[PDB]
């Protein structure tokens, strides 16, 4: 019912594609369709996307970069991976070859003739000029001109012969497909480079490491061939993990950003590698041809993995990789961009850019995976998180850079590592005693948040340990889990908004049940046990919280749940809690993390907690409302060093998430976990 249309670019693909049709509508019955469309580029390709006269094409990463753009807008949806369906690799080596005996080094190019797959291909292109950008001469804008100058001559399919001949004078095409971006350049490609070197137009090949071995006859003349390691060796072809230029990302079929059919092209590509895939079938091949390599997918693919939703470009290449490409594209520590999240988190902010004479910018987002995002792409630098979130974010590779601390106050603050605060479970005294830690089972919760420490990874973890089981919607009765599925009963408590509806359940300032102090009102309401920090009692009771529902209240009236059945006074937490949580943290991208850190250690001179008048200044650690930016009972941010987020939070609460992750419904967890290596 549903076609899938296929952008090919070259008589070859489309012979291919023309088999992968028949084939498939033989073999799935219900299954998308796949019809063909003829191009000669992949950027036609890309184009034709745009426009809606196709759906899909696969390309090589560094081109994935360029789709991405506008006015393209194309997203990755599948990838190719490599290697052994258990241990699938996301990633391949780019690798530069070499013919044995030629008695040259990376480090002596320089008048060297150049094979290359193809213009803006990572290890034909991008690896390899990113590599010996230092030694092009000048003016190095653009870049081709450059390598023009640099190389003797060379073969880059699909560059233009008109303004740079040298980079088209060792290609074979006839007529007016020298050069062309295509199989109908022979020299085009991994196969085509490889070509370019074993018929001695090139001294050196720019492609992968599988490459030698499958471009190689029935048996062995590999051992006329070598590698190039950047240390100015050489070594064996199959060698490569010692001699390697870098590590790129797989191949990736691409398609439009909004009304794309991704789901009909994986339907398409998942059943397809089903029937047809490595050695599934004589009839037809995905990975393999008789009219050429590397035609529709590449010929060392061994299946597809799909992308993650909230894997775009960026996170699909990593922002090393998108800066390499930005790089060679185009032809300080000024300030710090906070991210903010809500309104409330926003005012917070855009007094602090004002009291700081802006050495502060807000950047703001809905929800903490968005803002970890953009901290991760290079929108914002920085933000303060609850452990549960920085090890999301450590997976996603932010650092950890300064602590929040809650329990050393004045001038030794900032030196004093804290071991942590305790999760704990709080109820009411007036709960009768069927309510223990062993007897929850169909009581009603109150949760920070899913994915925070205290208020869920670990009680929910204690909890998975006893049951067994990831629905602890069906464990509980009803609750208020902020950031859980709208329509499970773990939002059933929830109350949103007091201005506006629709907000339930959110995780972030809209639900009046969010966060520490959120779920302590949510268990005075209508809870029966609150997921909480200790102390979230002590501060919101006796008269410090003036609000309505809290004005009233004592700390006496509270109690909590230790493991053993027993219930202790909130005031020993320390002989009855849930276990030890990692203080809150400012995390920032590697290379932010002395930038952000010594900045803030500065705010926090003018603007901290010594600060006797809040009001006609600024202060960083109050807030207007509850937990803005920083936790409210934070006493200074401290030092933490030179560390990961693994030593940060520690081996035991570590444990405790990873125990975890088959639960998890982190859209961003499953983003930053899908690459391999
Ligand atoms: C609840 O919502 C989801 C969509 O987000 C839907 O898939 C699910 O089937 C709905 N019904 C149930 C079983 O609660
Ligand atoms: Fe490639
Ligand atoms: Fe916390």
């Amino acid at each position: 019912q549903k076609t899938v249309r296929w952008c090919t670019i070259s008589n070859q693909e489309a012979n291919k594609c023309s088999s992968f049709r028949e084939n498939m509508s033989k073999a799935v019955k219900n299954g998308p369709l796949v019809s063909c469309v003829k191009k000669s580029s992949y950027l036609d390709c890309i184009k034709a996307i745009r426009d809606k006269e196709a759906d899909a094409v696969t390309l090589d990463a560094g081109l994935v970069f360029e789709a991405g753009l506008a006015p393209y807008n194309l997203k990755p949806v599948v990838a190719e991976f490599y290697g052994q369906k258990d241990n699938p690799q996301t990633h391949y080596y780019a690798v530069a070859v070499v013919k044995k005996g030629s008695n040259f080094q990376w480090n002596q190019l320089q008048g060297k003739r150049s094979c290359h797959t193809g213009l803006g291909r990572s290890a034909g292109w991008i690896i390899p000029m990113g590599l010996l950008y230092d030694q092009l001469p000048e003016p190095r804008k653009p870049i081709e001109k450059a390598v023009a100058s640099f190389f003797s001559s060379s073969c880059v399919p699909c560059a233009d012969p008109v303004n740079f001949p040298k980079l088209c004078q060792q290609c074979a095409g006839k007529g007016a497909e020298k050069c062309a971006c295509s199989n109908h350049e022979p020299y085009f490609g991994y196969a085509g480079a490889f070509n370019c070197l074993k018929e001695d137009a090139g001294d050196v090949a720019f492609v992968k490491h599988s490459t030698v071995l499958e471009n190689l006859p029935d048996k062995a003349d590999r051992d006329q061939y070598e590698l190039l390691c950047r240390d100015n060796t050489r070594r064996p072809v199959d060698d490569y993990e010692n001699c390697y230029l870098a590590q790129v990302p797989s191949h990736a079929v691409v398609a439009r950003s909004v009304d794309g059919q991704e789901d009909s092209i994986w339907e398409l590509l998942n059943q397809a590698q089903e029937h047809f895939g490595r050695d599934k079938s004589p009839d037809f091949q995905l990975f393999s041809s008789s009219h050429g390599k590397d035609l529709l997918f590449k010929d060392s693919a061994n299946g597809f993995l799909k992308i993650p939703s909230k894997m775009d470009s960026s996170l699909y290449l990593g922002y090393q990789y998108v800066t390499a490409l930005r790089n060679l594209r185009e032809e300080e520590c000024k300030k710090v961009r906070w991210c903010a999240i809500g309104h409330e988190e926003t005012q917070k902010c855009d007094a602090w850019s004002i009291n700081s004479g802006g050495k502060i910018e807000c950047v703001s987002a809905e929800n903490t995976e968005d803002c970890i995002a953009k901290i991760v792409k290079g929108e914002a630098d920085a933000m303060s998180l609850d452990g549960g979130y920085i090890y999301i974010a450590g997976k996603c590779g932010l650092v950890p850079v300064l602590a929040e601390n809650y329990k050393t106050e004045g001038e030794n603050c900032v030196n004093t590592p804290e071991k942590g605060y305790l999760a704990v479970a709080v109820v009411k005294k007036s709960s009768g005693p069927d309510l223990n830690w062993n007897n929850l089972k169909g009581k009603k919760s109150c949760h920070t948040a899913v994915d925070r420490t205290a208020g869920w990874n670990i009680p929910m973890g204690l909890l998975y340990n006893k049951i067994n089981s990831c629905k602890f919607d069906q464990f509980f009765g009803e609750g208020c889990a902020p950031g859980s599925q709208r329509n499970s009963s773990l939002c059933a408590l929830c109350i949103g908004s007091e201005r506006a509806p629709g907000r339930e359940c959110l995780a972030n300032n809209h639900e009046r049940y969010y966060g520490y102090t959120g779920a302590f009102r949510c268990l005075v309401e209508k809870g029966d046990v609150a997921f909480v920090k200790d102390q979230v009692v002590q501060q919101n009771t006796d008269g410090k919280n003036k609000d309505d529902w809290a004005k009233d209240l004592k700390q006496m009236d509270f109690e909590l749940l230790c493991q053993n059945g027993a219930r202790e006074p909130v005031d020993n937490a320390e002989n009855c809690h849930l276990a030890r949580a990692p203080n809150h943290a400012v995390v920032a991208r590697d290379d932010k993390v002395t930038c952000v850190a010594e900045e803030l250690l500065k705010q926090q001179a003018q603007f901290g907690r010594h600060v006797t008048d809040c009001s006609s200044s600024f202060c960083m650690f109050k807030s207007n409302t509850k937990d803005l930016l920083f936790r409210d009972d934070t006493q200074c941010l401290a030092r933490v060093g030179k560390t990961t987020y693994e030593s940060y939070l520690g081996a035991d609460y570590i444990t405790a998430v990873a125990n975890l992750r088959k639960c998890s419904t982190s859209k961003l967890l499953e983003a930053c976990t899908f690459h391999s290596a």
